[PDB]
């Protein structure tokens, strides 16, 4: 009669909360989805071993089309867990699943875990200064999406930072790198000429957040566009005007050039 | 020797990540602060029992003025942990403490935990649609803060949601309720008259996120301003223009008036 939405956190199998782990262990059935994002620092086997339960992985279609036929039936007469990378319900499509549960007469509870949305605090950038978020999508065929560029423009002109989630080919475990994202933005700039993203733009790259050794780097595009930030996942941030305290953290912790203390504050 | 900043999460001691618990358990000295937020579902005793170590609680003054004299000295020859509610670097000024650590020759690491900043996803509002955030601060004497009102205006103008962290006075055990926040906003509205926050404004209240049964309510200020949302902590959200699915969740899950289902595109 109960469905638990449990977040797995940022990077590896230990990023789940003690609460989520203990509840997961007592559930009769455990499902999981790895299409909204991936857990790059672990494997399904390591997660299974930690929880001590078989993990039934579900595809985007299984969830979007058949959640009520695959998960809810069992949740009706058993305690069921639905694991998701990060924090449950951050992914836009997750919330609606709680309505399906209600419609099926199934109780649902949410067990939170760290999300990249809040983990970016490790960049030294003030969380309240982040504006609207966006996703940099790979251009495909005759389709070249560019809305993420406008998001940066609108946030930056208000002195706000822009968090850019990078595209992922979940089914192929292929992550877009911050380098590729920078190349794409420079390409959109050349097409829109809004003076939003150029070689002189200050950016921040956060790689493998959650890991004990994430890569945190800040600098101008011209210098970071070909830098190696390590293994995925990568997150790209285009900060707005900085508070001196943010700038000093970027210089001391993220290796930003001293120049940002006078150009971007 | 090392210094770990470890988040304890949203509500109780089990909101810490498995990673954070594993590391905290093996540290030589454990410090913590409980003035940046309120964990309504636990006690110092239960947290101490979980990590198996005595926890030295520090006041805001101990931290801001003497972190380098109380904590860092030990981190030079021992493994030290510094615990905080939620995520240690979200809506706090703790990031600056990493700079103090560096200058003291002490390496520091960050272990994330569930944060209210991302937990708001449980309200059904799309996380990417949240704009700049703000804090509703208790007026002090003749000084009446109002910057948060302008933030709401700026976000709403762009169709974005506004997350409003509510004030806290730990040493005085004062935790601002959503009701008090609403009263303050109505007063600012009478003073500025921007039509930003009135009795007809739709708002969302999230109380005690992290617990299994948090209070999630949506409705007009006129109706919720005197409603009992339970014990603190509380957070208030002023949604921008709603997507149809957001409206559906607010009605089905947060008990919002069915009339909001009719979005004015
Ligand atoms: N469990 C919870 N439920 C509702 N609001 C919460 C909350 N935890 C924190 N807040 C809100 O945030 C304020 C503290 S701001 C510090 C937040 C913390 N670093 C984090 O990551 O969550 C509180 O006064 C309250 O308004």
């Amino acid at each position: 009669m109960v469905l638990y939405f449990i977040g797995l956190g940022l990077y590896d199998e230990r990023d789940i909360t003690v609460k989520g782990l203990e509840i997961a262990k007592k559930c009769d059935y455990v499902f999981a989805e790895f299409y909204t994002s991936l857990m790059a620092g672990t494997t399904l086997g390591r997660i299974q071993k930690l929880i001590g339960k078989e993990i039934r992985v579900l595809s985007r279609e299984d969830v979007e089309l058949n959640f009520e036929n695959i998960v809810l039936p069992l949740a009706k007469e058993n305690d069921v867990a639905f694991l998701t990378p990060g924090d449950p319900l951050v992914a836009t499509t997750h919330a609606e699943l709680r309505i399906r549960a209600k419609r099926a007469g199934v109780e649902s509870y949410v067990i939170h875990a760290p999300s990249i949305y809040s983990a970016v605090g490790i960049t030294g950038l003030h969380i309240y200064k982040f504006g609207k978020s966006a996703t940099v999508a790979y251009p495909n065929g005759n389709w070249f999406p560019t809305s993420y560029y406008d998001v940066i423009k609108e946030n930056a002109e208000r002195g706000l930072h822009t968090l850019l989630f990078l595209d992922i080919k979940a089914e192929k475990r292929m992550y877009m790198t911050a380098n590729e994202a920078m190349e794409l933005l420079l390409k959109v700039e050349d097409m829109k000429k809004g003076g939003v993203f150029t070689d002189d733009t200050l950016v921040v790259v956060l790689a493998r957040a959650g890991s004990l050794n994430p890569t945190i780097r800040a600098g101008y595009v011209k210098d970071l566009i070909r830098e190696d930030f390590g293994d995925p996942p990568h997150i790209l941030i285009v900060p707005g005007k900085l508070h001196i305290v943010e700038a000093e953290y970027l210089v001391e912790i993220a290796g930003a050039p001293r120049e940002i203390l006078r150009v971007n504050v």
